[PDB]
C-alpha cells in the first residue's frame, strides 16, 4: 500500500485512473499544480484536470491506447501546457505508466511543474542574439583550446559548420596559406597565450580564398580563478590591411621628402594598390587656383564608372587641393571607397604641408658632386670651345626596393651601384650626381667607337645581382648619350633626359643617342660587325704574305702573314678597321685562331711543292691576342698539321710583354718552350726588361714603320737605329726593318749594318699565290 | 499491487530500499543510468549506487533524516553526480521519500537524467559569455517588446544589469528625453513599427549624459509568420569620430617628424585625451627587452584601473613594443578601450618603423656636402679597419686658428672660401696612401702608414708650409696658421689616438698655434735632438769640418787603377762617427743640400789641383750625384766654378746620375747634363729607362761608363738571370763603348767571374776600403798594378 502515501510526500505530481478513468489517488502535488481538490478531482472522468478545449480528443487517444497494445506510450514526452483551476496556463512535463491487473487497465501520470523551458527559451533568445543582426565572428574556447560554441557569422564567413568546426582547435581547424613563418606561429603562439592578446594573421578559407583577419583572445576565470574559458573574436582586416599598408608605404615616402609630382605618384599609385582597376587624379592649388599635380598611367576607359570627388582641407579648414576617384560599379564596396579617400584626402592634406614647410655642393651621401658641380664644370667646358659627350644614367627596378624596404635600403642599393661605377672610371671621366636615381658621366671622347665601349660597359657592369643582404634585388640601367658640337649645357642635359626618358618608358635595360642619323650609324656599325662575324664564321677571310729579305746576299728571310677581308657587299676593309671592331664585338680569338691554323695549313700546302719557304711571321700584337689562348691555341695547330714548329714566328709589344697581369709571361715562356721563334718591340721598361729578353731567346727584334720613316730626316732616330743594330749586333739577334719604299732607305741602313729589310721596296704584298713565282723568279736580286 | 509495475513502466526511473538498505526496486531508466542489469542491483545494498568519492560519508545524512523523520527531505534539492559502470560521470536529478510501512522504515528514490537540462545549462552559460564579448550593444525583444536579454556592452553603455531592466519595456527603461517630443516621438515609433528602422536618437545614462545611439531595430519573423521576437543593435555614433579625430591627430603628429620621445609623449598625450583619466606608458623593445620609452606626466593614482596590454609588431612582424593604457573603471566600455588600443598600435608601429629606418640612414649620411673629404663616420669606420689589419697608423690632427676671428669679423661668406681653399692646397700635396677626412667645423684628420720620424717631420713641415701664401680673397690677404698634433702608438684603440691627438691639437694651439706637435715626451725627444744634431750639422758645414774619403777602382784583368771615387764623411766631437746615410736626409730637411754639394764638388776640385802638384798622377774621379740628392738647378754651374777655380781639364772629373731624375718631367736637365758632357765632365748611369728612348738618350750624349749596383753583385754567385742581365750589360757596353763598372766586389770568386764575363773595372773592397784623403799617394806606389 506504501505507494500512495509515498507519492503524495514524494513531490513529483501523481494521478491515478482506473480502466473507468475515475481517479483513486491524487497527490498534494497535484492539487497545488491544478488547482482543485482530491473531493472534487473525481467528478466525472477526468473533465476538471484536462483543458476543456483539448476534452473531446482525450477518451478516443486513450481509447486508441487500450486498442493500441503497446507497453510504452510515445506520447507526453515533450513539453505540455496545464490549465489551472483559476484559468491560468502554465508549462509542464508528463509521464506515463499504464498497468494491467485483476483483468482491468490502470494508468499512472506524472507531473513536473517544468522550470527547464525557461532555460530553453532564454537560450534560444540568446541563440537569436549571438547572430541576429550581427555578423560578428565570435567563438569560445575549452581550457584545451578546443572550439565549444562557433555562431553564423563564423560558419559563414570561415565555411567550416558547427559540425565541422568543433571538437579540434582553431589553428587545426584553419587551412593556413605558407607565410611560411609568421602565420604558423603566432597562430599557436596567440592560441595558447594566456593573457588577453591579439594578432593579425593571413588565412585561408575552405574555398581556397586569401584572406586577412584579426583574432583576438581574452580569456576568462570562474570565482575560484580557475580558467574556465576563453573567448575569441575573428574580425576580417583584410580591407583594413590594405588601408594600413596604405598608410605605411605612404609614410616611408614622405620619411624623406620626395618631389611634389613624385609625392603624387607614391599617392596614386598606392591608392591603385589599395582600389582595383580604378582611376587616380589629384589637383593642388597654386597661385590660388588649382593646377594638376599628378595621375594615374591608366587612361582606358571605365564601364560603369562612379567618381567621388573630394575637397583637401588643411589643418586651418582653408581648401587645398581636390582629390578625384572613379571607380566601376560593384567592383569596391562603397563605405571602403570613401573610407580610402578620406583617409588619402588627409595624407595629401599632411604631405602639402610637409611640401610647404620644406619651401651644399657635394653629395652626403656617396661622395659625388651635386647638380651644381655638373653645371660648374660644363660651363667651364663650353667657355674654352670643348665639346663634352654626356651621358645621362637612369638606375631602374628601384621602385621594387622603395616600395619592398623603404629608402633605407634603396639608398644603399644606390650606393653599391655607385661603388660600381668608379671602380671602373677612368680618369678626365666625371661622375656626378644630379638628383635621387640620375647620374652624368662627362667624357670628352667624341670617337664613335669609345662611346660605344663605354656605354656597352656602364650596361654590364650591373649584369651581376645587386646582393643586399640576401636579397638579390635586380636592377637596370638606361642611358641617354649627346654629343654635339658648339652647343651650351643646357641643350646637351635637356636631349640627355629625353633620351634617358624614352628608353625607360619603352622598357629600359639599354641605351640611345640623341641625334638621329648617328644613331643610326651605330647601327650601320652594328652591320658591318654582323658582316664580319659571318665572314671569320665561314672561313673567307685570307692571308695576304709579305717577303722580308737579307740585305747582302737576298736570299729569303721570311714572309709575314697579314689577314685581308674583301666583301662583296663592304668591299676592301683594312685590318686596322676591322680588328677594332673585332674587339667591339670581342670575338677577336676567333680570328687569332683562324690565322694560325691558316698559315700552318698554307705552309704545309706549299710544303708539298717546295719545302724551302724559310720562315713565316704573324704579327699578334696588331691582332689583339688576348692572355688565355696562347698555349691552346697554339699547341693544336702545332699538333693538327705537318708543321715542324721551327718555322713560324709571332710578335709581341713591350706593353704586353710584363704589363696587364704576368700570366701571360709564362704563357709565352710556354710557347717558347715549343721551340717558337718570337720577336719584341722595344724590350723596354729597364734592365729588368733587358734581363726577360735575353732569358726569353728572342732572336730577332723588329723595328717599326715610324722609326725607319724620318730615318734620314731626323738625326735622333738614326742615333737611335744605330743603338738598336749595335745592341742586337752583340748579341744573338736578327734585327729586321718595315716600312721601307725608296732606295735611300736601304742605302743607309745596309750602312748602319741592318741586317733584314722589308717593306714595298722589295715586294708589295703579293696574295696567297705568286708567291712560288717571286720565289722562283727574282729570289736572288742581288742588289 | 499495480504501482509495482506502473514503477517499472515509467521513464522515471524508480527504485526502493528497506530498512536493510537494500535495493529491491529498478527500472529500464535505471538501467539506463547505473548500466548495471536488474540481475545486478536487486539484492545488493545502497552503497552500490553510491560513487566512490563519497563512499565513507555516504549513510550518516541517512541516519540523520532518520532520527529527524522529516517527510518533506531537504536533500537531494541538488544536482547529483552518477558514475556510470564503465567509469564515465552523468548528472542526475533525485526526487525521494520516506516511508514508514508495516513497522519498518523504506526509501523511494526516482531519478531523472537532467543531461539534456544541463547542457542546457552550460550552453546558456557559454552563450552569455560569448554574447557578452560583442563589440556593440545588442537586446532581445519579446513581441510586445519585453527587454528579456541584454548583455555587457549594454550595461557597460548605461549600467542596467540583467535583472534590473528584466522583461519591464525598454521606453521605461531606457530614460529617454522628455523636452524633444519629436525625438521621443520617433524613438518610440522605431521601438513600434516592425520594419527595420535604422534612426538615431539621444539617450541618458545614470551620469546626466545624452549620447547619440543610433538604434538597428530589425525584428525577426519566424516559419508560422505573426511576428514575435525583435532584437535591437544600440551603436554609438559619437565614439567613431573620436576615433577618425585620434587616427588623423597622431597622423599629424607623425608627419612633422619629431624625435622619438616626443612622438611617443605625443601618442600618449593623444590617448588620455580620447580617456578622460588615464595613464598610458610605451615601452619599446631593444636586444628583447624593453626600454622605456614615454609615459603621460598625470601620474595620479587611479582608484580600481583596468590595464590593457598590446603587442606591437614590426613591419616584417617581429615584435618590437608593448603599450599600456590605464583607466578608471567604469569610464569607458571594452570595445572603446581595445578600438584605441588597436589604433595605436599600429601608429606606435608606425614610429618604431620610422626610428629604425633614421637609425640606419643616420649610420651612413653626412660625409661632408661641403667640401666633399670623408666625415666623423667615415674616419672611425676607417681607423678601425687599420686597428683589425693590425697596422699602427699616424693621425695629425689639423685645427685652424685665424679662421674664427675672421668668422667673428668677416662672417661666413669669407669663412667657408677660406676653408675651400685650404682643403684645395692641401689636396695638391696628398698621396695614395695618405687619407683625409673632415672631422668638424676647421678641424681636419690626416692619415699615414709612416712611422719614422724622419718622415713624419717633413710630412708636418710641408703641411705647415701650405699656407706659406696667405689666402687671396677678394684683393685680401688673410694668413691664416695652423696647430697640428700627432699621434701614434702600437696597439692603443682609435679612442687614444683622436683623444691624445687632441690633447695634442689643444696644447700647440693655445700657446700661440702656427706650429706642430706630438703628445708624448716619449717621441718628442727624437725631434728634440734632431734639431740640434741639424744646427751641428749647419756648423760643420760652415767651418768645413767634414771630410772627404777615397775609395778607389782598378782594371780587372790588367791590375793598373782605372781611377777613384769620391765619398763624403763627418766625424763630430760629440756624435762621432756619423754616415752620408744618416746626414744627407738631415741635410734634406734643414734644405743645405745645395751646400753640402758645393763642399764635396770643390774640396775633390782641390784635392786633384793639389795631388797635380808631384805628377799626374789620378787618372780620373767620380762624384754622386744621386747619392748627394741633387737638384735641377745645381749640375752645370757648380762643376763649371769648381772647375775654373782650380785647374782642371774636364777629363779628370766624372759624375753619375741615377736616371731616375734624368727624365725631363718639368725641370729639362738635359740641356745641363748636355753642357756637362761639353765641357767634358764624364758621365755615369745605373739604368737605362722606359725603352728606346731611354737607349737613344744614353747614346746620343755620350755616357761614358755604367755602374752595376752593389745589389746585383752582392747576389750574382747565387742567382742565374743576375749573371745573364751581367753578360747583356758587358756585351752592349762593349758594342757601344761604354765601362762597365762594377761596386762593392768583395771576394776573389766574383773578381775572377766578373773577368770572364769582362765587366773591365772592379771597385771594392777587395782592393782597398776606402782610404784617408793623405794614405793615396802612399797606395799608388805601393800595391802598385795588381796582377793577381
Ligand atoms: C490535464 C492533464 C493532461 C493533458 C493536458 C493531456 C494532454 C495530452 C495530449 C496533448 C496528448 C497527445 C500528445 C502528447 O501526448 O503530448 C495526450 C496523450 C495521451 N494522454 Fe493525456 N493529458 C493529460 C492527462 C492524462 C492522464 C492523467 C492520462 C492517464 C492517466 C493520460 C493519458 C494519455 C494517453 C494514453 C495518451 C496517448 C499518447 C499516445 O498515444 O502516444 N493523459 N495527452
Ligand atoms: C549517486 C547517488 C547519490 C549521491 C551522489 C548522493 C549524495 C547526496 C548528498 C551529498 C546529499 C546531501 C546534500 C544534498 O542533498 O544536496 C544527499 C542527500 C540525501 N540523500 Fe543521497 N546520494 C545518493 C544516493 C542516495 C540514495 C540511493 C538514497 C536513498 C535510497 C539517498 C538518500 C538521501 C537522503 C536521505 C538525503 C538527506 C535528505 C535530507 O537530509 O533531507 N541518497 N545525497
Amino acid at each position: 500500500g506504501i505507494f500512495f502515501p509515498a507519492l503524495e510526500q514524494n513531490m513529483m505530481g501523481a494521478v491515478l485512473i482506473n480502466e473507468n478513468d475515475e481517479v483513486m489517488f491524487f497527490n498534494p502535488a497535484a492539487e497545488k499544480l491544478w488547482g482543485y481538490k482530491r473531493e472534487e478531482v473525481i467528478g466525472n472522468n477526468i473533465d476538471m484536470l484536462i483543458p476543456r478545449d483539448l476534452r473531446p480528443a482525450h477518451p478516443e487517444y486513450i481509447r486508441h491506447n487500450r486498442e493500441g497494445g503497446k507497453a510504452r506510450v510515445e506520447g507526453m514526452s515533450a513539453e505540455l501546457q496545464l490549465e489551472k483551476k483559476d484559468g491560468s496556463k502554465i508549462w509542464t512535463r508528463f509521464a506515463l505508466s499504464k498497468v494491467s491487473a485483476e483483468g482491468k487497465v490502470y494508468y499512472l501520470a506524472l507531473v513536473r511543474d517544468a522550470s527547464v523551458e525557461m532555460a530553453q527559451k532564454e537560450q534560444t533568445r540568446q541563440l537569436i542574439i549571438a547572430v541576429d543582426h550581427l555578423d560578428r565572428p565570435v567563438i569560445v574556447l575549452d581550457p584545451e583550446r578546443h572550439i565549444v560554441q562557433c555562431n553564423r557569422a563564423f560558419t559563414e564567413m570561415f565555411g567550416y559548420c558547427i559540425s565541422e568546426a568543433s571538437g579540434m582547435q582553431p589553428d587545426t581547424l584553419l587551412n593556413t596559406p605558407e607565410f611560411p613563418a609568421d602565420n604558423r606561429i603566432r597562430l599557436q603562439q596567440l592560441l595558447w597565450k594566456t593573457a588577453r592578446d591579439q594578432d593579425e594573421f593571413l588565412l585561408l578559407t575552405r574555398t581556397g580564398e586569401k584572406i586577412w583577419i584579426k583574432a583576438s583572445i581574452s580569456p576568462v576565470y570562474d570565482v575560484l580563478a580557475h580558467l574556465q574559458n576563453l573567448v575569441m573574436t575573428f574580425s576580417d582586416i583584410t580591407e583594413e590591411r590594405q588601408i594600413r599598408q596604405l598608410e605605411g608605404n605612404i609614410l616611408a615616402a614622405m620619411c624623406s621628402s620626395p618631389p611634389f609630382h613624385e609625392m603624387g605618384e607614391i599617392i596614386c599609385r598606392n591608392i591603385e594598390s589599395v582600389l582595383n582597376e580604378s582611376h587616380v587624379s589629384l589637383f593642388a592649388l597654386r597661385n590660388g587656383m588649382p593646377i594638376h599635380w599628378a595621375s594615374s598611367s591608366h587612361g582606358a576607359e571605365i564601364q560603369n564608372a562612379q567618381s567621388w570627388s573630394a575637397t583637401i582641407r588643411q589643418r586651418d579648414g582653408a581648401p587645398a587641393g581636390i582629390l578625384q576617384i572613379k571607380t566601376s560599379s560593384g567592383a569596391e564596396t562603397s563605405a571602403f571607397i570613401e573610407r580610402v579617400a578620406d583617409i588619402s584626402q588627409h595624407m595629401a592634406a599632411l604631405a602639402l604641408e610637409q611640401e610647404k614647410s620644406r619651401q651644399i655642393q657635394f653629395d652626403p651621401m656617396t661622395g659625388l658632386p651635386n647638380r651644381n658641380n655638373l653645371h660648374n664644370y660644363l660651363d667651364d667646358l663650353v667657355d674654352k670651345a670643348v665639346s663634352p659627350v654626356v651621358y645621362l644614367i637612369g638606375v631602374d627596378h628601384i621602385q621594387d626596393v622603395i616600395d619592398s624596404l623603404g629608402y633605407a635600403w634603396a639608398d644603399q642599393a644606390l650606393l653599391e651601384v655607385v661603388n660600381r661605377f668608379r671602380e671602373k672610371l677612368k680618369p678626365d671621366q666625371y661622375l656626378c650626381r644630379i638628383e635621387g636615381t640620375q647620374f652624368v658621366l662627362v667624357s670628352l671622347e667624341n670617337d664613335v667607337s669609345n662611346i660605344t665601349q663605354i656605354a656597352d660597359e656602364l650596361r654590364n657592369v650591373v649584369s651581376k645581382p645587386i646582393m643586399i643582404d640576401d636579397k638579390p634585388f635586380p636592377l637596370t640601367l638606361s642611358i641617354g648619350i649627346s654629343y654635339d658640337l658648339g652647343k651650351n649645357r643646357d641643350y646637351l642635359l635637356s636631349t640627355a633626359h629625353n633620351a634617358m626618358d624614352y628608353i625607360r618608358k619603352n622598357g629600359g635595360n639599354g641605351w640611345q643617342f640623341f641625334s638621329p642619323a648617328m644613331n643610326e650609324m651605330v647601327k650601320e656599325r652594328l652591320v658591318l660587325g654582323a658582316a664580319l662575324k659571318e665572314a671569320i664564321s665561314n672561313n673567307q677571310l685570307k692571308l695576304v704574305y709579305q717577303p722580308q729579305i737579307f740585305a747582302e746576299t737576298g736570299e729569303l728571310y721570311g714572309i709575314e702573314a697579314l689577314a685581308r677581308w674583301h666583301d662583296p657587299l663592304h668591299g676592301h676593309v683594312p685590318p686596322s678597321r676591322f680588328i677594332p671592331l673585332a674587339e667591339e664585338i670581342g670575338e677577336i680569338e676567333n680570328i687569332g685562331r683562324w690565322v694560325i691554323a691558316e698559315a700552318c695549313r698554307q705552309l704545309a700546302e706549299w710544303r708539298s711543292q717546295n719545302i724551302h719557304i724559310p720562315a713565316l711571321s704573324v704579327n699578334l700584337s696588331a691582332l689583339h691576342f688576348r692572355s688565355n689562348q696562347l698555349p691552346n691555341q697554339v699547341s693544336d695547330a702545332m699538333h693538327a698539321w705537318g708543321i715542324d714548329g721551327h718555322q713560324l714566328t709571332v710578335e709581341i709589344t713591350e706593353s704586353m710583354m710584363m704589363e696587364h697581369d704576368t700570366e701571360i709571361f709564362k704563357r709565352i715562356q710556354i710557347l717558347r718552350d715549343m721551340g717558337v721563334g718570337l720577336s719584341v718591340d722595344d724590350f723596354g721598361t729597364g734592365f729588368s726588361g733587358l734581363s726577360r729578353l735575353v732569358s726569353l731567346p728572342v732572336t730577332e727584334i723588329k723595328i717599326d714603320k715610324s722609326f725607319v720613316d724620318r730615318c734620314l730626316t731626323e738625326k735622333r732616330i738614326l742615333a737611335l737605329l744605330e743603338a738598336i743594330t749595335s745592341i742586337g749586333q752583340s748579341l744573338n739577334l736578327t734585327v729586321v726593318a718595315e716600312g721601307v719604299e725608296t732606295k735611300e732607305q736601304f742605302e743607309m741602313l745596309r750602312k748602319i749594318h741592318c741586317r733584314v729589310i722589308q717593306g714595298y721596296f722589295f715586294s708589295r704584298p703579293l696574295p696567297a699565290e705568286e708567291i712560288p713565282g717571286w720565289m722562283s723568279s727574282v729570289l736572288p736580286l742581288k742588289i
